[PDB]
């Protein structure tokens, strides 16, 4: 036996914090969690405690640490079949990353409506509020490959795969309301623009290139999405902390065929929240894993993500009552001119078992629908509908992609289609074809009906000639990015600009920054000049006279669009830095984490090595990482207790640990000779908001300190950060 | 027209230092590079220019911004087949990464020999000084993705194909000597420890995780090529300052049909230089793509990578005068007893023109040998020599992946193997077998001979059962550590003690922890000791008491085996940044830019702003980037020139770019008022070794300087570090 004999290799089958015990496969450390899509994976687990290792044709191998050789020196034997299935096998691991959104984290959850639905959609998972639906969620960037870090400045991917017992619906959704491009056709320009540049393959995600800049600056319309992914929308602090939506306008379908329009939105139930860009760039670095690790930290704590499902709804015969239309994706529907009406719940609360079998071999596809819902002529969406399975036949080896356990529906699913590449089902209908006699036409045509009916397209009415012509309608470029950039805060204003001068300053040709500069001078001239001025650019007399967009159906902000506008804070599930010395009080410590544990807030203790360190009263404290291996980068805001402070007042790492979290905006808390610290910082002996300090670590100085998590970030803060070198 | 009047968009098509142009394919960058390759991809290059937009079918097309709709709202039709074409071709763009060493950065080039080595080779392309093998080299980490960052810490592969005359030889090394394990069979067990793990995937890029470090606790075969990867090996400055290694034992056959043993060596001649692993790891978050970047810019300068060809030839008959065999791969030959004979040199001069089609669709294997050449039974060889031909198959889609341009050879190739995906020979052989008579047996074999004969393999004596079993000559696993280590200079020793450290430390299973301790503590106390330390372990007095191994043949160190030992630093390549400020003293930056220039030292000018910046004689300066946007992450030094220094003093990006320079070792010039920023980084009045300082940049300033910068970091600073907060 190699496990040690405390069992201390194995992970308690239970919730635990971040950091307490290794992480393993969902089955394994929460075997108790279920739902119905969880249980139909069951027949193709493979577990391996107690069993002999074999080759896959079930053969036990006596020995997997040698070939098969003519003597002990000797060459190695083609006859070594053991050898060559095991390196064949190897050889062949990898498919083809998918073509965006490559990089992607993913759990198993379960979905719930608050009502029944029924009166605007006949789709059935929205039925009864007793239903409840198995899901399989993917969140991803989308630039990236499969090996590029998390905590890039992109759009993020938020797919959901619900299995209702009518069909797979996949919602295939971004982070972002509004999508950079309006038709398909320009889906492989705009990728090839913002992807690495073809001759040498750089940058790996990364907007700060000429390509995707000249890309921008030629085709106005990708200005929206451009703000978006500019704000800090562009840095999420996990994908627990950020909003999802559908983007296009579909369809909902009743019972008596009235179609509605819809938007889908999913809000954050732990609240919006972004990095900071110095931080979010320097992350990649530090743990380019960042945001998959937290995500599979959080389910094995039980902070679940939650997520609820809200629709936006517009009569038919709304169709064309506001300034912009409602089928081009480059524009957002305000909330304050058609709110989000709830709709459900959804919690993620299994991590997969396997990430290559569930979550890389994942297939999700906005033409998933099912009878309830349809689509819309946006032409954008109308070209995903194509790319979505024809895609799969090659990343996921042919026409049987729906038999790969993830893929597959927990509902019946029964048809004349045959064969293909590993095809698994072994069909014993004596027909594959209908109409048949000699099966009774089974499977067959189901009309449709109020529920448990087939699928029919809304009788939409289609009039026009056969035209390669964008609508005159979607022509308007300024309006929304101007009601964004106006719907924001000051400092988000400020990082907005921020964003676009350092990403500018990465285009080598100097006209493509002329001509986005000019581009933003249409929208804002406030953001033009502060974004000019970055890159050494002066307006035009012209570009100054530049009347700005007119305002969205009377709409001159519309505060939803902000991440910080309206605080919606949730603490729960956030991380804290404590950093230790050798002589800790004891006092201090209980006080911290008694608070921190009462509001689910976890902590990290640091110090300058591993091993433990003794507080004053004898008490050992284990130390999770050094202050170098778990830099201020990855907590939410860092607390200092008292006791031997000479112990790191003059340790680099320490005194640079709270700098980074200065810098970053992040809440730092001192307690007694801690607040020697204050001097790194350079923080006034009668102190400032944002900074907590006091005697001790109680009365009410971690409910200060709980109070500034609250509110995430120190804004106030922002001028006084020039100052650091840090 | 779209492109600017002045046409600044098209680079210049003369080398360039880096930063001064945009960056192109190389074909336009260097069009009167050629060698015998490059001009038998001439066939393939498509060009652009005026060309009219198709379809692969060579259809014009109209409007490439819009898919075909009924009506300019309507539908998307399927009868589209301009979208369908183009919108099938980007969804299924990508193919398997390789399985190991995804992410890697290619160069065209050439090699040439020295001198005839017919006396101890057959191989044509070492026959004659005057023959000219054109090569295509593809340097790359092992672990981590495409998508994956640089600069992380990792053995580096590097792999030359050489287009001989006598068949194509791929050289397929890693930068260290030996590997991490003795038989091929092991190989999937040691990649999928080292690779993400398979629960969540995560890390990636990174070996600090339990199940690399349950691994090598287990199998202490591994421990040699560990030290390496530990050591500032593992994170080499650029692919042209590191070594490379074919590792294995080969043959060399010469005419007479005597065998040599051989092991192959690349020395680079821009000499051995490393990053530190703060700058490292940082380095992947501020530029992923730092070494992809670095060589693509070197060529486009005129800084060609260069590396020499050696051999370490050991007779026939001494195949057993060491104390380790010869055919264990994580055994080296120390140069101290086989010294390394200088053969040839090899030169990288061109870049590609698509980094897809040539870089990632380029297939090396070592089994790919020429006559003059041959295998030994080293049984990782043995074993490698089955998985490079298999995995292309999946791979590159088919076994015709050799008639993709790139991986073509550029001699003769003629055979009667037919068919397979993607068959691009159009064979008219009457005959696809032999022998037959209808095509008089052609092509026909070849005899062996001395000089374009065909190949026979040496005639090796095996004598032995068939077993699967460990050489017991091969259970020796500490000496050669012993030897790395004892061979390091003071500061590659606290390096290495810091990166095991490190590394543990983010193992999350303390025994697993204890375990390596315990094997470092068989290889040298003193190491084992420090890296304990820094775990909060404490040795037993056991582990005190292991007697240390044995010396390598009667050898106590090797200073081959170090990178800094005996001086080699070559400064033309490397980069300075130059910190402006508004007002700059021009009479210094004349100096230095004119001293840099004679070196073939490259400046980036750096600012607060992108523009320009206007010195005191009233000379343009222009900014290649701000002091965030080019951290001094990316430059070998930096010179802070006199001026107005009131404008950058309070810059807390400024100060915390000497920080951080200063905290990795690099040298800092500071002429004038630039030395009040000796206060940011705590330097005493009467200067430091390794700060450059005087009243302005004269000559001897710029000489000492370029002095440091030889020596490329300041290990007598590492006490002073501890210190700064950065
Ligand atoms: C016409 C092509 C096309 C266009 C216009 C879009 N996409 Fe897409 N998308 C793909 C073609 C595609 C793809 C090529 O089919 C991918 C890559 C691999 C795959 O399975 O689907 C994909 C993947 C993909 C994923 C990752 C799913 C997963 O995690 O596996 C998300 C979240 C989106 N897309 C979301 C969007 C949104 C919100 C869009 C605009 C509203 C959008 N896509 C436009
Ligand atoms: C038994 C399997 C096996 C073993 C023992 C090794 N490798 Fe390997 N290596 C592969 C199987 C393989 C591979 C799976 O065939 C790769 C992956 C993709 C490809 O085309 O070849 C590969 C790729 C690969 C590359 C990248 C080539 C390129 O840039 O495309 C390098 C530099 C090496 N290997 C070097 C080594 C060295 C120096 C080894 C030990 C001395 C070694 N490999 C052991």
């Amino acid at each position: 036996s190699l496990a040690p004999e405390d069992g201390s290799h194995r992970p308690a089958a239970e919730p635990t914090p971040p950091g307490a015990q290794p992480t393993a496969p969902g089955s394994l450390k929460a075997p108790d969690t279920r739902n119905e899509k969880l249980n139909s994976l069951e027949d193709v687990r493979k577990g391996s405690e107690n069993y002999a290792l074999t080759t896959n044709q079930g053969v036990r191998i006596a020995d997997d640490q040698n070939s098969l050789r003519a003597g002990s020196r000797g060459p190695t034997l083609l006859e070594d079949f053991i050898l060559r299935e095991k390196i064949t096998h190897f050889d062949h691991e990898r498919i083809p990353e998918r073509i965006v959104h490559a990089r992607g984290s993913a759990a198993h959850g379960y979905f719930q409506p608050y009502k029944s639905l029924s009166d605007i959609t006949k789709a059935d998972f929205l039925s009864d509020p007793n239903k409840i639906t198995p899901v399989f969620v993917r969140f991803s960037t989308v630039q990236g490959g499969a090996g590029s870090a998390d905590t890039v400045r992109d759009i993020r991917g938020f797919a959901t795969k619900f299995y209702t017992e009518e069909g797979i619906f996949d919602l295939v959704g971004n982070n972002t309301p509004i999508f950079f491009i309006q038709d398909a056709h320009k889906f492989p320009d705009f990728v090839h623009a913002v992807k690495p540049e073809p001759h040498w393959a750089i940058p790996q995600g990364q907007n700060a290139h000429d390509t995707f800049w000249d890309y921008v600056s030629l085709q106005p319309e990708t200005l929206h999405n451009v703000m978006w992914a500019m704000s800090d929308r562009g840095i999420p602090r996990s994908y627990r902390t950020m909003e999802g939506f559908g983007i296009h306008t579909f369809r909902l379908i009743n019972a008596e065929g009235k179609a509605t329009f819809v938007r889908f939105h999913w809000k954050p139930l732990a609240g919006k929240a972004s990095l900071v860009w110095d931080e979010a760039q320097k992350l990649t670095g530090r743990d380019p894993d960042f945001h998959r690790r937290e995500l599979w930290e959080a389910i094995e704590a039980g902070d679940f993500p939650e997520y609820e499902l809200g629709f936006q709804l517009i009569p038919e015969e709304d169709e064309f009552k506001f300034d912009f239309d409602l089928l081009d994706p480059t524009k957002l529907i305000p909330e304050e001119l058609v709110p989000v009406q709830r709709v459900g719940k959804m919690v993620l609360n299994r991590n997969p078992d396997n990430f290559f079998a569930e979550n890389e071999q994942a297939a999700f596809h906005p033409g998933h629908i099912v009878p309830g819902l349809d689509f819309t002529n946006d032409p954008l969406l109308q070209g995903r509908l194509f790319s979505y399975t024809d895609t799969q036949i090659s990343r996921l080896g042919g026409p049987n992609f729906h038999e790969i356990p993830i893929n597959r529906p927990t509902c019946p699913y029964h048809n004349f289609q045959r064969d293909g590449m590993h095809r698994m089902g072994i069909d014993t209908n004596p027909a594959n074809y209908e109409p048949n006699s000699i099966n009774d036409n089974w499977p067959r045509e189901t009309p449709p009906g109020p529920k448990r009916g087939g699928f029919e397209s809304y009788q939409e009415r289609v009039e026009g000639n056969k035209v390669r012509e964008r609508s005159p309608s979607f022509g308007e470029y300024y309006s929304h990015p101007r009601l964004f950039w106006l719907s924001q805060t000051p400092f988000e204003q400020r990082h907005i600009v921020d964003g676009f001068s350092f990403e500018l300053s990465k285009v080598v040709r100097p006209y493509i920054r002329e001509r986005v500069v000019d581009q933003l001078a249409h929208i804002d001239l406030t953001l033009a000049q502060a974004v000019a001025k970055n890159l050494g650019i002066e307006l035009t007399d012209d570009q100054l006279n530049i009347t700005p967009p007119p305002d969205v159906n009377g709409l001159k902000k519309d505060p939803s669009l902000s991440l910080y506008a309206i605080p919606d804070g949730d603490v729960k599930g956030r991380v804290v830095a404590i950093l230790l010395n050798d002589e800790v009080r004891s006092a201090d410590l209980l006080a911290i984490l008694k608070a921190l544990k009462a509001k689910g807030v976890h902590a990290k203790l640091l110090y300058s090595r591993m091993g433990e360190v003794t507080a004053d009263d004898g008490t050992v404290l284990p130390i999770a990482a050094t202050f170098a291996g778990a830099p201020s980068l990855t907590v939410d805001a860092v607390i200092v207790p008292c006791g031997n402070i000479a112990d790191i007042a003059d340790n680099g790492d320490a005194n640079y640990y709270l700098m980074e979290a200065y810098k970053h905006l992040k809440p730092i808390a001192l307690a007694g000779d801690a607040r020697k610290f204050k001097a790194t910082i350079k923080i006034a002996d009668q102190g400032e908001e944002g900074i907590v300090e006091a005697d001790s670590a109680d009365g009410s100085f971690m409910d200060e300190l709980l109070t500034l998590m609250a509110a995430h970030r120190v804004w106030s803060r922002i001028p006084k950060i020039d100052k650091i070198p840090a």
